[PDB]
């Protein structure tokens, strides 16, 4: 896969444009690349270098108000295409997008995000605005 | 357009042939169409299909353990393409994969889809195993 792996610079502009007060829920689909592809020739799997950006980052996220609220191990495409397929699966909660913005303005968030970017073959993610589970 | 409304025979194999004990979690990411496309040809929208999927399916899934626990409304495809977005976007939750298919073979539960099937321009239903919120 030739995916989806950052985000646009017109499209982070519409994330901050929408900063309505209350948190928001990110949901991730991360689809790991079986050899990470860092710029220097290191060698080592997607996985190993997916672990690192959360080694690295978890603490920024953690000082701002992220927090990881549901996860899931993927089981079964039931209703999509088969190549459809997610290795991590889960949804992270900010307080407001300022938290967001913040944290990946963080220089150490910044140099951590470098092994997402070696790690992930194609992802999504998602922003909602949580609802009370009543329709 | 041409997305994935249903699941194909082989794959919903796959997800009985898959019975571990456990709840399940089913993620859906569901994109309605603007006009309703019934046999009939009658007009309605989609959101009003899908309104009348979920109301006559309630009754069927909550009497054998169904329960959405959680439900956010779209605000942003911050990763991914733009022509991806979604009209709902939940989690459901059944105490085992044998509730769920003693749903989709529920009588009333297989009109009321028809409903589902009528509303449905794309989506994603993506099964999986719950875990504590640490990697
Ligand atoms: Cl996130
Ligand atoms: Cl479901």
């Amino acid at each position: 896969m030739t995916g989806h792996i950052d985000p646009t610079k017109e499209v982070f502009a519409q994330f901050r444009a929408n900063d309505r007060e209350g948190p928001i829920h990110m949901l991730n689909l991360v689809r790991l690349r079986p050899r990470a592809a860092y710029p220097d020739g290191r060698e080592t799997t997607g996985a190993e270098a997916y672990a690192a950006y959360g080694r690295d980052s978890g603490p920024v996220s953690e000082r701002l108000g992220g927090k990881v609220v549901w996860q899931g191990q993927f089981e079964l495409m039931l209703i999509g295409p088969q190549d459809e397929h997610w290795d991590h699966v889960f949804i992270a909660e900010y307080p407001s997008v300022a938290a967001f913005v913040e944290m990946i303005r963080d220089p150490v968030y910044r140099e951590a995000v470098k092994h997402r970017q070696a790690a992930v073959e194609d992802s999504r993610l998602i922003r909602l605005k949580p609802l009370k589970p009543g329709k």
